């Protein structure tokens, strides 16, 4: 009788819309030593029907080490495909679902992991749902192909004190760095983050009047080529709080006005799905 506070097992959400190519689908959560699985479901009919044509079923089983998918339509449970299970019976995993117009991108702790050829229209996915022997703590849905270099304005309020931008990203293979910018209308850049990879650290600054400032930079820079992240740049009164996949990685002094940051630019070496202002 897991607390009902966090997303309570079985877990069925409806899509505002279809799941689109470009769309991640995020699924974290805790397992117990006793677990033995658990699934998550893209489903069809907004009519509700438990179990009627099932585009996507994934399976983690740390009693068999592997993780099935399959198809379920006109009825019938199609043939399994499996990859092995970086299982962990106990704590946290970490699954999201991206959707190609070919097929559905699986990648476990941000780690791309499947490759899945539709077999029914993704079209049909309206709606998905967890069960099983997990402890559900973070669910979300969005983003799209975003083009980089990317640059675009922020709503209205922009990335004021006690809010929050969030941006799933994925820096490249191959790469050696990428960067950040949140800017203001006159063009100054409040903060440039830029992690470098042929540096093995994290440059973060301000330009100001076409001047940049001073560097601040070394730290743990948790980042790791070809593994997607969590950049999270939380607004607060005397500083910013830099998020990287869960941890506080730094906080960085506020050398311009915060307000009116309604500016942001992404540049070099990465991919970038999800950007969402909390």
């Amino acid at each position: 009788m897991a607390t009902e506070t966090n997303y309570p097992v079985p877990y069925r959400s409806k899509l505002t819309e279809p799941f689109e190519p470009g769309q991640t689908l995020i699924i974290k959560g805790k397992t117990a030593e006793d677990s033995v699985r658990f699934t998550i479901n893209l489903h069809n009919t907004s009519a509700d029907f438990s179990g009627n044509d099932v585009p996507l079923h994934i399976s983690v089983r740390f009693d068999e080490g592997k993780i099935v998918f399959n198809t379920f339509s006109k009825g019938e449970w199609g043939k399994e495909e499996r990859k092995s299970n970086p299982y962990k019976k106990g704590d946290d995993i970490d699954i999201r679902i991206r959707a190609h117009d070919s097929k559905f991108s699986i990648s476990v702790d941000q780690k791309e992991v499947k490759e899945y050829e539709h077999r029914v229209p993704l079209s049909s996915v309206t709606h998905f749902s967890v069960d099983g022997d997990i402890l559900i703590t973070y669910i979300h849905w969005g983003g799209k192909y975003y083009p980089v270099p990317y640059e675009s304005g922020l709503a209205g309020d922009g990335l004021a004190p006690g809010k929050s931008l969030l941006i799933f990203a994925t820096p490249e293979k191959k790469g050696k760095r990428f960067h950040i910018n949140l800017l203001k209308k006159n063009g100054d850049i409040a903060l440039h983050f830029n992690p470098r990879f042929d540096e093995k650290a994290i440059v973060r600054n301000s330009l100001i009047s076409g001047e940049w400032g001073n560097e601040e930079r070394e730290g743990k820079n948790p980042l790791e080529k070809g593994i997607g992240c969590d950049l999270e740049f939380r607004n607060e009164e005397y500083a910013f709080q830099i998020y990287v996949d869960g941890e506080r990685f730094a906080t960085y002094a506020h050398r311009l006005d915060p307000h009116d940051i309604n500016g942001l630019q992404i540049g070099g070496d990465v991919e970038v799905t999800g950007i969402q202002m909390v």
